[PDB]
């Protein structure tokens, strides 16, 4: 048979097909199906053209994604989109009004507009354009300037600022309607004394002079952006006044030194709750704050308080876990650590400091997925022991021994990764598996957990993988002073346990990070080991995520120290297997992968034939103030400087003598900056190290266009070929 | 034996010695020696120590070189040295006075000093210093501010600013004294409206954010500096009052649209001549211009005002030549291109607009060396009708049929590549030989040209390479439509023609290149020929220098064709003389040499395995203004646009397929911008071609620093072994 190839992965010849529905309603849900959008009743499957595909090409434009206000009423259409960072873009919006049929050209969303969204019931909008928030009370109308303040680079309301966006909310929105869409809560944040990053950005052949992009981005121990937050009653917006927003502030424990806000969530009506995180991330505050019908104004109840704090590391996986509230709110249920280090649910009273823990064991809640009244579904990683799994449970919330899994006995050689969606009161839930075997997405009636049908098997995509030579999966686990700790290895098709093979050991190794799962992928591993016949292995050292606080936090305050340790030994035990050639073993890894692959080569070790590192930390201070400081605390001679100044890539640059070592980098990297790959490439001349580079003009973190992507899988699968001594193949062209 | 090997190219084990000396009269020169100063008769070959090794070992800084005031009271020694672009620096200066033994204290030169020089004759001294001139009459009293109008990348007051300094004038220095010292004439650079280049700079690990270097740069077409000329009395200054500059300005006919001062030169005590030239560079002027006591004002009459211009092509070889005046500045002479393409020597009355040639023939004259009462000294490639060979000859003034060669018969096996250094008032010539055998320097008398002595004949060298096998050098010629074009080869050590050797050629190929020469190196090609038996090849097709303009101007408004098509044919014709791999053939080259190597490398002619290319130019609109336009004029529709657009090498990245490259540059590379290999990359990528990279952060245009120049040969050089399978 025909194996996986580098073209396969590249070209996507063999396609994952996905299920991806959006709830309307507790019985009813939208499907794109040949690009016309159809609404099921999901009790019985059958389906009704929701809006014909027909539509989307009237307007001239092509269409980049939609948005159905939640009364069913309009469209809200995306078109001239331009990505920004991670999560941020601006594009042009048009609504289109579903009972008069016709497409609303008065009043419209700017172009250029940063960020847009309806409101959660009904058909009101909020977007923020040039950093500013406006409010639309019906599509057709003008719209109501909310503030005022707004300017780029410095002000930003509604939206967050760079680091904000990729550090702490992972989105470019900041804010967040109440429930019925009376309120419209908003931050605001302030970059003055943030210091500009600058990089060039070359564009078109076409541009004579190159551009210098200036970013406000805060490095490690560097001046942060600040925060406020507001509240506005969107119900009683004037045309003839301006609107009055209502601040709430901050606690004074946060007031006293630097902070961020790091959680929003509306708990009722007239109820919300926020998160303030120190600037030194091992403490952190929620208030719960209610609207005062006398004065207008949000109360946050000093006796409602709830602290959480850490002795060993910091607050949360990444950061405070999000609140889910009962109905009437006066109570909620949040994943907290617990006394052993583990992650668990925790039930609070609004107006009491002790929390109950609901769920306990030498395992970890990934995420509570839906509460009602009876029950609440949650995803753990506890089947089994496997800390690499996924199910989803429910536990009646009159009798905590009362657990049921749902997920687990469903297809267990199949599926043993699963996330889900419930319908929007839970009487539904779609249930979508994400490996062993290949993706499967069924639904599910909740009063029974009745499995109602299968959404999407994968059955074409199968038909097409029996005619390859695949490479095969195994998770296991290696014990290192009586703890496990979990590996993969991607095996070649055919793996003869007797022969030697070479081994690409793949690396993220970040704190929490979890790079031995149960999830299928088609992606450069696969050709590696089904074309080359390479082992790729992954492992889960100390710092690794979602097996408790003893091994995510020994990595606090010191960062490349065990987890670059970890990834060494793992290297010697696949050695001492006896199927690996220990005169080929190689290392490669991306971001914080880049920098363990670079402090693992210049380890001195000898275990590594050669490695690459793609888009490397070389040093903390050059990272962003959020994520350093939140494992390494501040670069100053009385906090951490010393381990700042002891954990570079730099400092190894002789021992990269003995190792073969490709470092690439994108130039318009806004995220890990060139910067980094500069002052690894300097240290590497300065003391007379050959070495192999590549720049990407114009990329960044993701190096992620279609021609780049394919430029640089196909020099680093040239380059561990020729370190794995594999023969090359001429083409034509 | 041993071979001359990387670390011997990398460490400089085989040293070249020079003998530089610095002539102070008509018949002595100094001459440092165990960091003694010696001066010596010429005419015997005597010392006497002028300044011993101990006079400052109490000094307190590194000192990094010296000048002696022409009168010899005085020294300045610099210090604090900070390299800038090519030729700029700043550096901090001390004066000692050597007849009181004593170091000046007061009213010193400032720190951060731009331009300091001494007048001809005397002891005054001019500087620059914050983009302002200042004049110090004696060096332990007060300066004169010349100028106010300084300011950091917008005003330049006797400095030039970027472009002048690469292009114009090839110095930093924007001052020139009048021959005793009475006057000072400087030029104003004024770059408010040029654009800004900008681009990041690392520096060391402890910098937290990158900075953003911004340089005014005009690229091809945008806004060039403007330009003011003027002329200060220096004995009329005053400590109560500002001194008065009086300004000289352009003829109307470069007044009318942008154009830029091209060559300042002083005739006579109160004459100047100034030379300018329009922006479309085939038209230039020449102002004689004279001090009128009665109004106190420069006036240029244009009875003395000459014209030169090309049909052809640009005007002058990079820029038009300089004058060199007789003693009372009525005449002068000058080197000109005559009517069959050929640059000789033209001799003009200041008031008669014909010119008569004092030379002629199918060769031409490099330069005027020296100017006496009864002969004219000047250096050509006449000898044995080679263009790469450079020799000094002497012609009577009153007799252009009295020539003499001065160089041609000295050692013609061993030296056929002179340069001269000439006493005060002549009497004496030093004649540096640099090849093809090694480096030789001996001291003439020019009484009746005869030799004096050798000064240096590199003997020790001789005996140190006696015991390598060392590489032989070929200089030959190709017939190409019944013109020669020249090439050179580096041969292996015991070269043998049945034998086939893997090839590399070195490529420069600009507007007047030349790297077919008789030249004596040890360089990297040293190195490869010596150790790892490649023959290195150079070649000067069309467009090449020294050959007349019918070659020169064959790529007028057309970089990037005739220039890359003959490096082409050469290789081809290398193939077909029988000892060349065909299947091992390669092409490197920086700069323009970048540039032709990656048009060669995309231009499917299926002759070349690999190549590199060090900090190419990519695209002429990202060069600079006054280098492009000279030869592709403006990128606009109107003029050239179609030419700018057709010669870029991002244009040939379908072609790259056929090829092993990589791509090399700078990250700090104010010249050729990052940029340009930063869009090749891309378009390589674009189309889905594999190649090699490197980047070399925080390095110029030279990657020049002792880890960097280093790391980039060694890099270079696994990569073409790798290219030949050599071990
Ligand atoms: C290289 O060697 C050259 C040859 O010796 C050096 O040249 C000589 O320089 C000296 C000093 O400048 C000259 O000295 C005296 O010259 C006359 C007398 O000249 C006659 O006698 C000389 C021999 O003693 C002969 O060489 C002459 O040809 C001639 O017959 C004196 O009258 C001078 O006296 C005056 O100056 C001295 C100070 O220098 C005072 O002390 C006296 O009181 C008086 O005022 C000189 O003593 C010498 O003439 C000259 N010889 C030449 C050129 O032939 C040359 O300097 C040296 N170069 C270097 C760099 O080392
Ligand atoms: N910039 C940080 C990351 C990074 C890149 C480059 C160098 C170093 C590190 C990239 C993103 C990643 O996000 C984790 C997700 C957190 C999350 C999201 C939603 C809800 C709860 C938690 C962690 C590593
Ligand atoms: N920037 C131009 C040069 C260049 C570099 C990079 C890309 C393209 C081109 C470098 C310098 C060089 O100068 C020649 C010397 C002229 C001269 C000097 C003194 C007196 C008379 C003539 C020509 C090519
Ligand atoms: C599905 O069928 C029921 C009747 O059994 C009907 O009431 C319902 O509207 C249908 N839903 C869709 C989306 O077609
Ligand atoms: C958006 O831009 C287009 C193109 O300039 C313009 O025609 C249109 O009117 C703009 N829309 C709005 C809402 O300003
Ligand atoms: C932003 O913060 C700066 C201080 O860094 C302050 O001067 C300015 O008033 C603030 N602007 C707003 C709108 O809060
Ligand atoms: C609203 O605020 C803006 C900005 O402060 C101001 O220009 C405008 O006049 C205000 N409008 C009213 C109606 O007060
Ligand atoms: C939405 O909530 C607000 C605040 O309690 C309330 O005044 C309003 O009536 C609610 N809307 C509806 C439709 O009940
Ligand atoms: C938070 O971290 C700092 C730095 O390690 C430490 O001084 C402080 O005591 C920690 N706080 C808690 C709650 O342990
Ligand atoms: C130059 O700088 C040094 C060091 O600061 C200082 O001692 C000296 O006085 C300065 N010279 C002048 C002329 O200002
Ligand atoms: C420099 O030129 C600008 C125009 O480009 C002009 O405004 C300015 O006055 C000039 N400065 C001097 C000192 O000549
Ligand atoms: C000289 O010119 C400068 C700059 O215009 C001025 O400040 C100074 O007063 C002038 N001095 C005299 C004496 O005129
Ligand atoms: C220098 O030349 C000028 C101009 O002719 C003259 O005034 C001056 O006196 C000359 N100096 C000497 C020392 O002859
Ligand atoms: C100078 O060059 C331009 C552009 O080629 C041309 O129009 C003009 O005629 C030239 N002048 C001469 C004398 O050839
Ligand atoms: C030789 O002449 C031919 C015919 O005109 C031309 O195509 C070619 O470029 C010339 N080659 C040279 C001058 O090297």
């Amino acid at each position: 048979r025909k194996t996986y190839t580098l073209t396969d992965y590249l070209k996507n010849t063999y396609r994952l097909k996905l299920y991806s529905l959006r709830w309307i309603s507790d019985h009813e849900y939208l499907y794109k199906q040949e690009n016309n959008i159809l609404v099921f009743n999901a009790e019985y499957g059958n389906s009704s053209v929701f809006l014909e595909n027909s539509t989307f090409d009237e307007f001239g434009h092509s269409i980049n994604d939609y948005s159905i206000s939640p009364d069913g009423q309009f469209i809200l259409l995306e078109y001239n989109y331009v990505k920004q960072w991670r999560h941020s873009y601006t594009a042009s919006y048009d609504i289109y009004d579903l009972n008069k049929r016709q497409l609303i050209t008065e009043e419209r969303i700017p172009n250029n507009t940063q960020w847009v969204t309806w409101s959660p019931v009904g058909h009101k909008l909020a977007y923020v354009w040039n950093n500013d928030i406006y409010v639309k009370i019906e599509p057709n109308l003008p719209s109501y300037r909310i503030t005022w303040t707004g300017k780029e680079d410095i002000i930003y309301n509604g939206i967050t600022d760079w680091v904000y966006e990729e550090e702490v909310f992972s989105a470019y929105s900041a804010l967040w309607w109440s429930p019925n869409g009376t309120f419209l809560a908003y931050a605001q944040f302030n970059d003055t004394e943030v210091p500009l990053i600058e990089y060039s950005f070359y564009s078109d052949e076409s541009l004579q002079y190159p551009k210098t992009v200036r970013v406000p981005y805060p490095k490690a121990g560097a001046v942060n952006p600040t925060v406020k937050f507001f509240v506005v009653n969107t119900d009683s917006l004037s045309s003839v006044t301006n609107a009055t927003s209502i601040q709430i502030t901050a606690p004074a424990s946060m007031l006293i030194g630097d902070h961020y806000l790091c959680d929003v969530t509306w708990a009722t009506q007239e109820r919300i709750s926020l998160q303030w995180l120190r600037r030194i991330q091992n403490y952190s505050v929620m208030d719960i704050c209610d609207y005062d019908e006398s004065s207008g104004r949000w109360n946050c109840l000093v006796a409602r308080q709830h602290i959480e704090m850490s002795t060993t590391g910091w607050v949360g996986r990444f950061r405070p876990s999000e609140p889910h509230f009962t109905l009437d709110g006066n109570s909620f249920y949040k994943i907290i650590s617990n006394e052993e280090g583990y992650r668990h649910i925790c039930y609070f009273q609004i107006d009491k400091k002790d929390c109950t823990f609901i769920t306990k064991g030498t395992w970890e809640v990934i995420g509570i997925e839906a509460l009602t009244s009876d029950y609440l579904y949650y995803i753990s990683n506890e089947y089994k022991g496997m800390p690499g799994g996924r199910n989803l449970y429910k536990i009646q919330l009159i009798d905590y021994t009362k657990v049921t899994c749902l997920s687990c006995e469903l297809n267990p050689e199949r599926c043993q990764y699963y996330s889900v969606s419930f319908s929007k009161e839970a009487k539904y839930y779609q249930l979508r598996c994400s490996g062993p075997g290949l993706p499967l997405y069924t639904l599910h009636s909740s009063v029974n957990d009745k499995g109602l049908r299968v959404l999407e098997d994968n059955s074409a995509l199968d038909k097409m993988l029996q005619n390859v030579q695949m490479p095969s999966k195994k998770l296991d686990f290696i014990i290192l002073n009586e703890t496990k700790f979990w590996y993969q290895m991607i095996l070649p098709p055919h793996f003869d346990k007797s022969k030697k093979y070479p081994l690409l050991l793949d690396v993220y190794a970040g704190p929490c990070s979890q790079k031995a799962d149960t999830v299928f992928r088609l992606n450069w591993a696969t050709y590696l080991a089904s074309t080359e016949n390479i082992i790729v292995a992954s492992f889960d050292g100390r710092g690794s995520g979602y097996q408790g606080d003893k091994i995510m936090h020994a990595i606090n305050r010191r960062l490349g120290t065990f987890e670059v340790e970890d990834q060494i030994e793992a290297a010697r035990q696949f050695s001492k297997m006896g199927f690996v050639d220990n005169k080929r073993i190689a290392i490669w890894g991306w971001s914080y992968g880049g920098y363990v692959t670079s402090m693992v080569l210049g380890s001195g070790s000898g275990v590594f034939k050669c490695g690459i590192a793609v888009a490397p930390v070389s040093r903390w201070e050059y990272y962003d103030s959020v994520y350093t400081e939140r494992y390494m605390g501040l670069p100053t001679p009385e906090d951490n400087l010393d381990h700042y100044r002891n954990s570079t890539v730099m400092s190894r640059a002789e021992n990269f003598k003995q190792v073969e070592y490709l470092l690439i980098h994108g130039t318009a990297d806004d995220n890990v900056h060139f910067q980094q790959s500069a002052q690894i490439s300097k240290a590497l001349v300065d003391v007379g190290v050959d070495f192999q580079a590549m720049w990407y003009t114009d990329e960044d973190h993701g190096i992620a266009s279609s021609t780049a992507h394919q430029h640089i899988y196909t020099h680093m699968s040239h380059f561990i070929k020729q370190c794995f001594s594999l023969p090359a193949a001429a083409s034509w062209s």
